[PDB]
């Protein structure tokens, strides 16, 4: 037991936690993760354990991050060798706050005592997960809760959110980890009992379905290659695509979804196609949303380049002054806007609180792309009176990988949350319908120009998640917290 193998198997043991997420779906390989990694931090000195946590999640980012290379492929037109240093920094710049995790559980719990692994590394697990979607921008990807969407697990999420699954896996796993290493057989049946008491958690029906308000909804997937999706001309055959695909659907669906920066234009660019548009779902009797690009002129009479959703048609007549839309609040870190001081278009940004959009009498809460993986803001813009939960998105990039299944199986968790029906529309991604359990009604294949048309129903309940939020799993992990270090 030397330091030098510790580091090899925490390398390991985190790329056994990649496991647990889609498309693999392996929910044990989580607390085995977090089992190796919990127990090779035991009698160490913090520079040296710190060393294994940065080894370890290297492990755990450097399995789950890598289609990130594939993103580069398209967009900037690297060399090769210089997109594969990024992804090392980018693994390491993450595995910096799982090693921030390591190093600071080293100095106040060097002993290996049930404290450290249920009360104190559970809590400190929150502040370190916290940290690292909070400095800049936030990037809170891969939390092991989200492995739970199919688990035993997913009763507790609607009450605390996914962030408490996170803490209850590192509660189970470290008395799991005590167990293995101590060989006491009391925190083996300690840790099963509250891993099993979130079980009966998932019969309970937090929602109420609305039958009467059935309707037909259809969203369409156009398939545009990103490496000609925004090249200049082109568009007359993606509208032309949309439109001949749309058409037959405005008579009888009552609400059409199209992705993520459909229309490849300015919004006010399109605008007699618009109010042509517009004009045609209401006759039919449909109503149609799409995402555009607006470059909207300020009060200062300066431009601010928003990524923007529209809605047309019946119960929502089109405005280019419309309150029937939404912006992009959280920006892409880097494929948007650039966030430290000065370098060496950019997209602006847009409220954090909106109202949810309206279409034939449905209310909708947005949100775009790498905007659903954001719990909290999430349950902020969500209202009581939401018909379902929505979400556009571009996976183009990281294409024939395992990213776009790691970012669809976050968004099932948002549906799991607040008990609502989750409409996802994307280019080539996983465009699915998510019932207000996580449940898929329906799915198609990626990388086909295809339209799903199925039938949903809305929801009216209110989650214990969407009165409170992730506050309740602070006033335990400040407890856990607060507690645990004084004792040190
Ligand atoms: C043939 C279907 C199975 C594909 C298997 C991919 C490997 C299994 C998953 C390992 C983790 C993700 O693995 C990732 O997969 C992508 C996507 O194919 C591959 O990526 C590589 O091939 C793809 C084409 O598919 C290129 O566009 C990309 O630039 C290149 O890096 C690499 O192998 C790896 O970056």
């Amino acid at each position: 037991e030397r330091q030098r193998i510790r580091l090899l198997l925490a390398l390991l043991f985190g790329a056994c936690g990649t496991l647990a997420f889609s498309p693999y779906d392996v929910w044990p390989a989580a607390i085995i993760s977090l089992m190796g990694l919990q127990a090779l931090t035991f009698n160490r000195r913090p520079l040296q354990s710190a060393a294994i946590g940065f080894c370890w999640g290297f492990g755990l980012f450097g399995s789950g991050i890598n289609w990130v290379y594939v993103s580069i492929a398209t967009f900037g037109g690297m060399p090769g060798p210089v997109n594969i240093f990024l992804v090392v920094l980018l693994a390491a710049y993450l595995s910096l706050y799982t090693g921030l995790f390591a190093g600071v559980l080293s100095r106040l719990w060097p002993k290996t005592t049930w404290l450290r692994v249920a009360i104190a590394a559970p809590a400190l697990w929150q502040v370190t997960e916290f940290l690292r979607g909070w400095v800049l921008t936030g990037f809170p990807w891969l939390q092991f809760g989200y492995s739970q969407i199919d688990g035993p697990l997913k009763g507790l999420a609607p009450i605390m959110g996914v962030e408490a699954i996170n803490f209850l896996l590192m509660m189970v796993s470290g008395l799991l980890a005590l167990a293995l290493v101590k060989r006491n057989w009391r925190p083996l049946v300690v840790a099963v009992v509250l891993f099993a008491l979130p079980f009966p958690l998932r019969y309970i029906q937090w929602f109420t379905p609305q039958p009467e308000k059935t309707i037909q909804v259809s969203m369409v997937q156009g398939d545009i290659p990103q490496s000609l999706k925004w090249d200049e001309g082109q568009l007359l055959n993606t509208l032309k695509i949309y439109y001949n695909a749309t058409a037959p659907l405005m008579g009888k669906s009552s609400l059409i979804i199209w992705p993520e920066s459909a229309i490849t234009d300015l919004e006010i660019n399109q605008q007699p196609f618009l109010k042509a548009l517009d004009g045609e779902l209401r006759d039919k009797g449909s109503s149609l949303v799409t995402g555009i690009v607006d470059a909207r002129l300020n009060k200062q009479n300066r431009y601010d380049t928003y990524n923007t959703i529209i809605t047309l048609g019946k119960g929502a007549p089109y405005s280019y002054e419309s309150a029937d839309r939404y912006n992009k609040n959280h920006l892409v870190p880097f494929g948007e806007f650039v966030p430290l001081e000065s370098i060496l278009s950019s997209f602006s940004r847009g409220p954090y609180i909106q109202p949810p959009l309206s279409a034939n009498g449905i209310e909708l809460t947005a949100a775009i792309c790498y905007e659903i993986i954001l719990g909290e803001q999430v349950r902020d813009n969500f209202r009581p009176d939401t018909d379902y939960l929505l979400t556009i998105s571009n996976d183009a990039w990281f294409g024939k990988s395992i990213g776009p299944w790691q970012h669809f199986q976050m968004a099932r968790m948002r549906a799991l949350e607040l008990a609502r029906p989750l409409l996802r529309s994307t280019n080539n991604g996983i465009t699915a319908v998510i019932g207000p359990q996580g449940e898929i009604q329906a799915m198609i294949p990626q990388f086909t120009r295809e339209v799903l048309t199925t039938n949903v129903t809305p929801t009216t309940g209110l989650t214990p998640y969407a009165r409170t939020g992730n506050w309740p799993l602070w006033v335990l992990t400040a407890l856990f917290g607060f507690a645990a270090v004084l004792m040190s």
